């Protein structure tokens, strides 16, 4: 009762976006998933922090599933903000869990093993290829796209084949992680430390050092770079298609939507936006409100997706650099869609 | 792509307020607005200029929406400070221009001379009558609100409905238009030569000459003639309220909003108030505030006005002379926004 | 409607600080406010005057608030200038008061009350003790947070949650009736009779006798006893950052924002600095300038009051008697801060 | 600590003006333009003593930079009055320029090296023409915005755009130092040896021997001179302006236009004024004072340097020669500040 509660507020802290779309579900899958989140949180707090020794990471994170059991466990020096409050009092989080139903718990458990050791392997190295990029993406947010899905199908409101696959379950996840990567690359490579997460076999076919583009000297080869990053995240569009258009439950289809309906509108205004460079690129509160509101069913949100992705191809040239690639992207993710119209 | 960063450069320092306004919708639907926007204001211009002969403006005005089509065409010597800029490198506007959907297109280039010529009616002849009042409202805020209606059809952001009778979209250009004449009464009769809009067929009543508002010695029949202005404002209200009603989309009715109750928050600080003549009465920026904060959504923007349009009322007793007259015209206001609460 | 045509302009020479932010709230949230800074004021000419006996204030401050209903009482014989002033003419004040919502008269008629017999107690006693210390800032300057937070609520523009639990309202007071006084030592105790605040329980580690700091030979031991007021200080902090988080409306965020905001900048400048005993330091007023313009949302107050605290923090060495107690406390709010970005 | 009241006091002793300016702001960026303002001042001591012999100005000069790292260094018999103690005890400058910030003493560095070259290049010959009376203060005026300009930008009070065309900055120099050299000019030549600054390009068309104008004999042809000097200056007020309205920090604002606005003041009152050639021509105490007062923002100060202007255009008749070109220059500057009024 009370333990709940604190994960919703301390939910509704850390991240305000998905403590509102997670509201789209009913009150159980709702319960679990804000788990689920939190979990996922502290576990993510315990790697975000650089106060930390990178031994001692190697050491709790692959052990941290662990805690889900030990009502009495908790932490005290990391993380930043509510953060902080999160694993210090993360006892409620770990009530909470306890009351939740078996199947439920294995899945946020598992994911979360899962996740931990993605995590290990990527501390003590970089993202240098595509290949890397896409397995950072799935141990941070693929995974997420494998806990819910296989969440949905735990509580009834999908049917178990969804479970089967999970290649496109992967892709949604992959399509939310490298849409923020590339928007938020400013904000992330002004950090103490700088952060970096664009993979090296993508952006030093434009530049020697990465921190080169937050100059308006380097402006050109920059937006370049750019419009690569997007390719590479349209590639998943047609994937995230597909999944949404298996889902058959009203709340959970709405909860998977949004975040996606939201990505493509945000991947509409960062391609080839020099702007991405010096600020962060963002939809208007209306755009997300009407989004919000007519992605309940699918025929909307294929509307929506659609000329969101007229949008980002009507912002090139002919005699552009990632024309004729881009365009073939295009005409897959539109393919995609009229496939369910 | 480079021109169009031009067009809210120059936006942003010639109107504070549209500026912010502006954004509120989405970059589609936002070029369109911002070049429609300073088009009309580059008209403004050369026909505000005093020092450019009559004839020329007679002759040149009502094709003045035809350089929109000549890429290359601008003005050198007119307009002061950055309304000059904008003529002189009036280029982008036009490119720009181009750039956009032959729907807006036309609706500007059609509105451009529309209100052009409206100009040159006025240029050669004196606002006497309220109907002139009007009339000349109608050119310069009325047609900009048949403009903007039409840019909503056209996005298909709105119903085509909505564009069936522009009665009330002519209504939503007069209230503001005619608060902020009523606002700005001291200022323009400053300028030389003094700029006078208040109706002769009003003013008359309480005064020989207009400029006796000038001097506080005539204190009692100004604020007399203010309260005859304010009356005449407070006829649109009802208006304003049924097409603000009848928006659906967020963006629209957000852009749409905010000026609206802006102009309510004025319109009852001005309202018997002695200032008017020897000031410029505004609203603080936390009120104004407040205002974009909540006028998202009919609801919350409904009792916004109903709080203004009572704070006004109560702003005056039984023995003021036009008590009846406003209490009226009050009731009307309210009945319009209970009508869909 | 003369009556608060005086309020003000007595406010103006009253007060040169609260008069400028009082202006950032609306009309009937002013009005208020106004009465209410002026009843108290007035109450402190009274309590302040040592050329009046002291009975003559333990029998007549009790039932000062009861004046508060006869539009005729007032009081000559005492006051300095503007303060002397204002309670001989103290029917105005009464008059309007007359005017207010019944919700607002009473929460002023309450804490002036309150507050009345709070500064009776401290005219028979001095100040020994940190709770000595706390007791005396509430009564003066906590309780001033208690009523703001009253008219907050009782004006319906914040939650009636806000007046639930009035501890933060009170360390609001507190903060700023600290650093004011951490600054005005010199000041204060360059009088005849020498005001002193600084509890004995603090800084009787560094001296025998306050004034021994005037003298440059004590100058170490005077910095010290110092950093321990900054650091008394400091433990508001937090609770001010959560009174702060707490608002919701523009207008009333601001008013209350911007003097925390400036306390804070002052601190940051008193702090560990020897000029404080021998003259008034104060921010430039380009300094205060900024503050005016960005602190009315909280990111924005946010982002200053951590780089005051850093600039602060920055100003005191290892070798320093206090850097870990401080440096505690720097992130105790830090972190608050933190907490909410 | 010790070192940096040092500079303070140094300074108020060298400069009564600067120092007072320098006060508007903030202690860190005061820091680097009292440090800054020494290093120049200490450079400017060792060239204008002409008790010694050139050689040893132009192998100590080139190299003076250098000892802004050597905080053991210092001058002897080198100036009369504080310039001399600064020198001698110039160790207290090396002390807290150390403790600075590195980006800051790279800009103090940089700058010092290229203003002392510069002043050994005029110690060689006389100042000839128009292209030589630029480039001198260029090197005495010039530089200081540049460096006053990127200390803003390295600051983060300015944005780091402002620091990509210094060409405006170098202007805000020139006007200075070009009212100062025209003011001073009964000054300059009144020493042994007679300095003079008046390019010969423009004094040849009026006389042979330039001490003719101290003579009343010459008083005709000498203002007539006088005003050809005005006209060369106010060719930079429009680029003055510009910079002006590009400053977006309140300390860093005041700071950067009092002096400009004091230039621009006593420019109009040497303007066309015969007493140039046998005193110092000042403005009164209480201008000076109503300057810094209203000198914080740009409408304020605008307005003040359009009244000078005015003043300036207003001392001169109809058959004055220099009228026409004046004028042009006078309406061209009022053009740039209503560019923003
Ligand atoms: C079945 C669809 C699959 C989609 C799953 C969504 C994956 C989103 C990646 C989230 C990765 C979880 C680790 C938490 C790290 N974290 C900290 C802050 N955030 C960003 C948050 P934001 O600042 O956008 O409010 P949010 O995106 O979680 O709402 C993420
Ligand atoms: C359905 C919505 C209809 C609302 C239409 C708005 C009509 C407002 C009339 C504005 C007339 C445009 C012609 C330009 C003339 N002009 C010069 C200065 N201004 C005032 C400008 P301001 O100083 O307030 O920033 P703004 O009112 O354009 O924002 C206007
Ligand atoms: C919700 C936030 C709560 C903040 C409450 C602010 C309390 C400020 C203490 C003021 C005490 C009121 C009784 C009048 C005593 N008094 C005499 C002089 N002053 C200082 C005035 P100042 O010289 O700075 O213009 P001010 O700080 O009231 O503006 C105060
Ligand atoms: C973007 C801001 C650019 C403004 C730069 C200011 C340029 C001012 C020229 C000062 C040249 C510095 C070298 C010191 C030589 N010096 C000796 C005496 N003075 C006059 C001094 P004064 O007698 O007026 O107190 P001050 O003008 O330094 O205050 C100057």
């Amino acid at each position: 009762d009370e333990d709940l509660r604190f994960c919703y507020d301390i939910l509704q802290a850390v991240s305000r976006s998905f403590a509102v779309v997670i509201m789209e579900l009913d009150e159980e899958m709702r319960d679990a998933v804000c788990i689920f989140y939190l979990v996922l949180r502290a576990l993510d707090t315990v790697e975000d922090d650089m106060s930390i020794p990178v031994e001692f990471k190697l050491r709790e994170l692959p052990k941290f599933h662990e805690h889900l059991h030990d009502t009495t466990w908790c932490m005290s020096g990391v993380g930043v903000g509510r953060e902080r409050e999160l694993l210090e009092r993360y006892t409620h989080v770990t009530r909470a869990y306890s009351r939740l139903g078996k199947a439920y718990q294995d899945v946020i458990s598992g994911i979360c093993e899962r996740m931990a050791n993605g995590m290990c392997d990527f501390l003590t190295r970089k993202v240098e290829t595509k290949a890397d990029y896409d397995l950072y993406c799935h141990y941070v947010a693929g995974l997420v796209g494998h806990g819910l899905t296989l969440l949905y199908v735990s509580s009834g409101l999908e049917d178990v084949r969804l479970a089967d696959d999970l290649t496109n379950a992967n892709h949604m996840g992959l399509f939310l992680q490298k849409t923020n990567i590339i928007r938020d690359f400013y904000e992330d490579i002004c950090e103490v430390p700088p952060r970096v997460f664009w993979p090296r076999e993508i952006w030093e076919k434009y530049t020697d050092d990465l921190h080169a583009f937050k100059d308006e000297l380097h402006e050109a080869k920059a937006v370049e770079c750019l419009n690569a990053m997007v390719a590479d995240a349209l590639v998943h569009v047609p994937h995230v298609v597909e999944y949404l258009a298996s889902l058959r439950d009203p709340s959970v289809f709405a909860f998977s939507a949004i975040p996606q309906v939201m990505a493509m509108a945000t991947l509409s205004l960062v391609f080839n936006n020099k702007d991405v460079f010096h600020t962060k690129v963002k939809t208007t509160r209306g755009a997300t409100a009407r989004i919000f509101h007519y992605s309940t069913e699918l025929q909307a949100t294929l509307q929506m997706l659609k000329t969101y992705t007229l949008r980002l191809a009507a912002r090139m040239n002919a005699q552009d650099a990632c024309y004729d690639r881009i365009e073939h992207l295009v005409n897959d993710a539109i393919r995609a869609m009229e496939s369910h119209q």
